[PDB]
């Protein structure tokens, strides 16, 4: 049956037109669409990383309310996917900026989750990711904001939910071992922490190309922090991961969660970058009926489902 405790995709749309804040729904952008994350269920996916942006959330400051709106959209997404006992991934999609700014403060970053947490504190199914991809910050700072938001949601009764936490430079795999190292110190009263990495197989690992490295470089790039979470007694999961539409791509996308499944003792799942209604002709749309990932990649992500 299953290779892994979890297997999904990210949903994206919420998180669109960051150049446009508030930004008008429909237009700058959307929710998922249910029918097609009910398509990815019916298919053996049963975790989604939804992602969303913390100014559109609660404006102004992160100390300030909730947009009623634009989090009415958004938990209704979240509550399709776990009203049929679904994983749902709150993805704060934000790279540790706020307006811009890199986030500094802790006391507001708590203050954001305990805001954002409390919605969902009686939602077993709900997990939270503290933000994505900290990146050209200082590793004190981020391991600081990591411990935050685990504060602020756990201060706030959600003591049921997996804490999704993620490195800086991109939280990326390749790098965990050179940057991320500090990160081992967090700690959570609830004891569910996993420390949610992103691995991409272009040359840089921006995500950006339809053409791998090799047909090995999936699994040479996760071996160090794989070993780290063994050694050090953690639990991780492939937050983001994609391939493109071609052999070399996918042999090593095979290679790769081979190597990660032979390792579910510390590697707990993976979710596909990216479903959603918007992506269109996107080299990694998993996005039914005609997303490229989809017609390419869905018959072998649902060999370890």
């Amino acid at each position: 049956a299953s290779s892994f405790e979890w297997f999904g995709s990210n949903e994206s749309g919420a998180e669109f037109g960051s150049g446009n804040i508030p930004g008008v729904e429909g237009t700058d952008y959307t929710f998922p669409n249910t029918t097609a994350i009910q398509i990815l269920i019916d298919a053996g996916m049963n975790i989604f990383r939804v992602p969303f942006l913390m100014e559109r959330m609660i404006p102004t400051e992160m100390t300030g309310s909730l947009d009623t709106a634009y989090f009415e959209g958004y938990s209704e997404v979240i509550n399709y996917i776990t009203g049929k006992g679904a994983h749902a991934v709150v993805d704060p999609h934000n790279f540790g900026r706020y307006y811009g700014t890199p986030i500094s403060s802790t006391s507001d970053f708590q203050t954001f989750w305990s805001t954002l947490a409390c919605q969902f504190k009686s939602n077993d199914l709900v997990i939270f990711d503290t933000n994505n991809e900290y990146h050209d910050m200082d590793e004190s700072v981020v391991v600081a904001l990591n411990q935050a938001a685990i504060d602020g949601i756990r201060d706030c009764g959600a003591t049921t939910q997996y804490i999704f936490v993620e490195g800086n430079a991109y939280s990326g795999a390749w790098t965990w071992t050179t940057y991320n190292t500090a990160m081992v110190n967090l700690t959570d009263p609830s004891d569910l922490i996993v420390y949610e990495m992103h691995q991409y197989l272009d040359s840089d690992g921006s995500g950006t190309s339809d053409q791998c490295v090799s047909s090995t470089v999936g699994q040479e790039r996760v071996v160090d922090a794989t070993t780290w979470l063994q050694s050090n007694g953690k639990l991780g999961i492939l937050g983001e991961f994609a391939g493109g539409a071609n052999s070399v791509c996918e042999e090593a996308v095979e290679g790769m969660l081979d190597y990660l499944a032979e390792n579910s003792d510390v590697w707990l799942g993976a979710s596909w970058w990216s479903a959603g209604p918007w992506w269109q002709d996107y080299i990694y749309s998993m996005e039914p009926p005609n997303g490229i990932a989809y017609e390419s990649y869905l018959s072998i992500l649902e060999t370890y489902f």
